[PDB]
């Protein structure tokens, strides 16, 4: 596709340069921050987008216009194909022109997939379109249901073609059938949930003067179809299949890492590091490690990772160490999670606190758990499942195993001359919820009085890892009615997580298997960038993302007594929901310039 070998592929390389858009994890970006996951600092709302759509002030001429990205590079893609077919067998081989040609056809699906999960429905664009075309040719907007059959069809076509599995030598991850598969299995899901499958808040949306194939001026389905379960569930497992075989992915099981980089186990309260306790210690180190190893740690779980990086200074406590020179190494601390999140991570039984007989009632959960030298510690936050611990942190707790000087960070969230409310001395930075959260925080981390740091050897970015997998396949079988291959697809996860097993006995009229999968979910891929599509897609939004839905402590007031900090307090910030932010706005210009786009409705 030009003039050398090398010059090809360095243009194919550029075709994969739109796939960090909408990056999981990264605090500024409205796909993470908006949640009910995590809170961040109102004043910080100055910062990125997130503020935003958070807020609902986002518009047309006030958004992220990741639109723009993904068809620069669907462009990309095409302009490269148009030079392929002109290219000579001294540029590449027809072996490796079919590579080339099925690594575009899978960008181009990818890139129309992660606009379509955040617009709706969009412009199917499948040739490189020449900047002097008459206006009254562009394509507008297809019917949803047109573009998820285009887009799975594109995604079948090129696993057809690509390799299940390749080397890790680099940072260019190239495409294969293994992601090709998981995408269409992530599509299909979105496609067949509420928002897409009978509960399209405005359902009279549609079409000013173009129309799709099969549905005229139509935009959204208004009908329940249960035959895209179907579909989405035969997708799911496909993916799921080829995955953990050629695909050569296994759920992260290794329990002695932390021991050949010469770590001790964590505190736990309640869990003390002795022998009939090594199984939970174990775990909670080993959820640690899956969400921050390369598969040369011997981490064979993604599917899909990136090399870009996100920030981890915003999860990170105020004061994390004095220096030498009587300074402070010090972090945002930012990223709070909410009271929402530590009351769904499961019990130690593998339950939610407010349901398990075993549990603390709830009218105790803010009491002193009365542990020695750590009295800090509410009693909510003793007696939870490894994963809890993993990747939350909390006052009186530790944050890190190195982390200080080479010892754990004990937690004084209350200290306002520590990890506590202060603007005078921290001015924005605080939590907003009085937790934190330490998912991604590679165990090694470690700050020196000496000065400098090291945050050990950095981890790819998770697309798509094989957790989800089952966890898909596990919402298809519910919502078909196969309770019991529901719990056979969670069961593994849930395993993973050293939390029992589900059986027929845990499904109820007060947990039904629904409740079970969406909590799942909620759990293992927290902050991975998915409760943002999740609730959108199961048309939630009022439920868990309106006003007042956000709680935390009493972190907002400086220096706290224990009885003052832990109370249940409303996150103080103009949080709303209205059925309009289900979809992120069309550039006004763009809406301008195409005679045939019709806006979000709303906006
Ligand atoms: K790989
Ligand atoms: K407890
Ligand atoms: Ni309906
Ligand atoms: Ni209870
Ligand atoms: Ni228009």
């Amino acid at each position: 596709a030009m003039s050398s070998p090398t010059r090809a592929l360095g243009f194919l390389y550029s075709c994969y340069g739109g796939v960090s858009t909408d990056l999981p994890s990264a605090y500024l970006g409205e796909i993470n921050s908006t949640t009910d996951e995590y809170v961040l600092p109102y004043s910080w709302n100055t910062d990125g987008y997130w503020g935003a759509y958070a807020f609902n002030t986002a518009s047309s001429t006030n958004q992220d216009w990741l639109w723009g990205t993904t068809y620069q590079y669907i462009g990309q893609c095409y302009l490269f194909l148009q030079k392929l077919e002109n290219a000579g067998s001294d540029i590449a081989s027809d072996a490796e022109k079919e590579q080339w040609r099925a690594e575009c056809q899978f960008l181009v699906a990818y890139y129309h997939f992660a606009t379509l999960r955040r617009y709706g429905p969009i412009p199917i664009t499948d040739s490189y379109i020449p900047m002097d075309t008459p206006t009254s040719e562009y394509n507008g907007r297809f019917h949803f249901d047109y573009c998820v059959d285009w887009i799975a069809n594109q995604l079948d076509e090129a696993a057809k073609v690509l390799p299940a599995n390749r080397t890790a030598t680099n940072e260019w991850g190239r495409a294969t059938s293994t992601i090709a598969k998981a995408v269409k299995a992530r599509l299909l899901l979105y496609a067949a949930s509420p928002l897409w499958n009978g509960s399209f808040p405005y359902p009279n949306w549609q079409n000013e003067n173009f129309e799709t194939p099969g549905y005229g001026k139509a935009l959204v389905s208004n009908t329940y179809d249960k035959s895209k379960w179907e579909r989405a569930l035969a997708a799911c497992q496909e993916a799921l299949t080829l995955a953990t075989t050629s695909g050569d992915r296994e759920l992260y099981d290794d329990d002695e890492y932390y021991s050949r980089q010469s770590l001790n186990l964590p505190f736990v309260p309640g869990v003390a590091d002795v022998e009939d306790n090594k199984e939970f210690l174990k775990n909670v180190m080993k959820m640690r490690y899956a969400v921050s190893t390369r598969e040369s740690e011997g981490n064979k779980e993604i599917i899909w990772g990136l090399s870009n990086q996100f920030d981890f200074y915003s999860r990170y406590p105020l004061r994390i160490l004095k220096k030498s020179d009587g300074t402070w190494h010090a972090g945002y601390s930012g990223v709070s999670p909410t009271l929402y999140t530590f009351e769904h991570f499961y019990t130690a039984n593998g339950k939610l606190p407010e349901k398990d007989l075993d549990f603390t009632p709830s009218s105790e959960w803010f009491e002193s758990a009365g542990i020695s030298s750590r009295e800090d510690i509410i009693k909510l936050n003793v007696g939870r499942e490894p994963r809890f611990y993993a990747w939350m942190a909390f006052d009186g707790g530790d944050y890190g195993t190195k982390f200080a000087a080479g010892s754990p960070l004990k937690l004084e969230m209350r200290n306002s001359e520590m990890h506590g409310y202060n603007p005078s001395l921290f001015n924005r930075d605080h939590s907003v919820t009085g937790f934190l959260t330490q998912k991604f925080v590679d165990p090694v981390t470690e700050f020196y009085t000496a000065g400098g740091s090291t945050s050990g050897t950095s981890a790819p970015t998770i697309l798509f890892r094989l957790a989800e997998l089952y966890l898909n396949v596990a919402e298809c079988h519910a919502a078909l009615g196969n309770t019991q291959e529901a719990i056979d697809a969670l069961n593994p996860v849930r395993e993973r997580a050293g939390i029992p097993k589900l059986t027929l006995a845990d499904i109820t009229n007060n947990m039904t298997i629904k409740d079970w999968v969406h909590n799942e979910r909620f759990v293992e891929l927290w902050n991975e960038g998915h409760r943002f599509f999740d609730v959108r897609r199961w048309a939630e939004g009022a439920k868990y993302f309106g006003a007042n839905k956000r709680e935390g402590l009493n972190a907002e007031v400086q220096s706290p007594t224990f009885e003052e900090f832990n109370k249940r307090t409303t996150v103080d910030a103009p949080y709303v929901w209205e059925n309009r932010m289900y979809l992120n706005p069309v550039f006004y210009n763009e809406v301008y310039k195409n005679p045939q786009m019709v806006q979000a409705p709303g906006y």
